[PDB]
């Protein structure tokens, strides 16, 4: 039938005894991340990594969620987007991921903004454009997207994350329809909210809101605003509004996203390419005050494996 390559992506699986979890960077309801080293055995070189041990699964059906999770994040192999770099099928499944120190990105954002550059703002923009087309390729459709979703290795350097809720599609599908489960609303497009649908057209303008938050240093969108106003408001037309630094050329573009009509949504290609072009001379597209003034561990990506 389809010539589509054999995807060879490996999953590898890890004893307990083969990684350690130091300190804990984050908990939570769904899990807990913790930084840690984890060493192959047999390499002696240690590679710093983020470990994320979920809570229990009551049944099957979370027990089968987890190895979506999984196995799209073991598949996915580009540079904005992290690879998860292997498993260990403890009772509380543990997943092993490059560590990113800076952390998420829209804590990056809020905590740097005086630094914030704004040649750095549309170098992200670029950067995860650049990631989520890559999904829109594999016909992977990412459910959530927001500035909490990207972790930045460095701010030089980002790349996507946490793809529970997403989903791989059939191929005789264009759209993916949901089932009822937990969902932040500001970051949906209006027909996932009111039709429980999704579409890479979907993840755009969830896209779109992610740039408004790095625009924004981090502002929460719809802020004091509650979940069910805003299929109403939109409905309604309201938007949010433009940032203070943008120009109308790239608050524009976050507009497009939020479009009712999801063909008229831009692609993500085009995304990047536009925003590229910005990113040349982020100057003239972006205005920020004082914008001008603006040891024995290897790390993973060094790790991965060269001809
Ligand atoms: C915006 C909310 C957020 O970023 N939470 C969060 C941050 C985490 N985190 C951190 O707080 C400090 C350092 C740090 C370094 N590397 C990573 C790598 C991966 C994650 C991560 C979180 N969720 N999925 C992956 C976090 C990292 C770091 C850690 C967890 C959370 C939830």
């Amino acid at each position: 039938p389809s010539g589509e390559a054999p995807n060879q992506a490996l999953l590898r699986i890890l004893k307990e005894t083969e990684f350690k979890k130091i300190k804990v960077l984050g908990s939570g309801a769904f899990g807990t991340v913790y930084k840690g080293l984890w060493i192959p055995e047999g390499e002696k070189v240690k590679i710093p990594v983020a470990i994320k041990e979920l809570r229990e699964a009551t049944s099957p059906k979370a027990n089968k969620e987890i190895l979506d999770e999984a196995y799209v994040m073991a598949s996915v192999d580009n540079p904005h987007v992290c690879r998860l770099l292997g498993i260990c099928l403890t009772s509380t499944v543990q997943l092993i991921m490059q560590l990113m120190p800076f952390g998420c990105l829209l804590d990056y954002v809020r905590e740097h903004k005086d630094n914030i550059g704004s040649q750095y703002l549309l170098n992200w923009c670029v950067q995860i454009a650049k990631g989520m087309n890559y999904l829109e390729d594999r016909r992977l459709v990412h459910r959530d997207l927001a500035a909490r979703n990207v972790l930045v290795k460095t701010p030089q350097h980002v790349k996507i994350t946490d793809f529970g809720l997403a989903k791989l599609l059939g191929a005789e599908e264009k759209e993916y329809h949901a089932e009822g489960g937990k969902v932040p609303i500001k970051w949906m497009a209006l027909e996932s909210i009111l039709h429980r649908i999704y579409t890479h057209q979907s993840d755009v303008w969830s896209y779109g809101v992610t740039v408004w938050e790095l625009m924004t240093f981090g502002s929460k969108p719809y802020d004091g605003i509650p979940a069910s106003e805003i299929s109403s408001i939109l409905e309604k037309g309201e938007r949010l509004p433009q940032p203070p630094i943008c120009t109308i050329d790239v608050y524009m573009i976050m507009v497009k996203c939020w479009m009712i009509d999801a063909d008229s949504r831009p692609k993500f290609r085009e995304l990047i390419i536009e925003f590229s072009k910005m990113a040349r001379d982020p100057q003239r597209y972006l205005v920020i005050q004082g914008d001008e003034r603006m040891d024995v561990v290897d790390a993973d990506e060094y790790l991965i494996p060269q001809q």
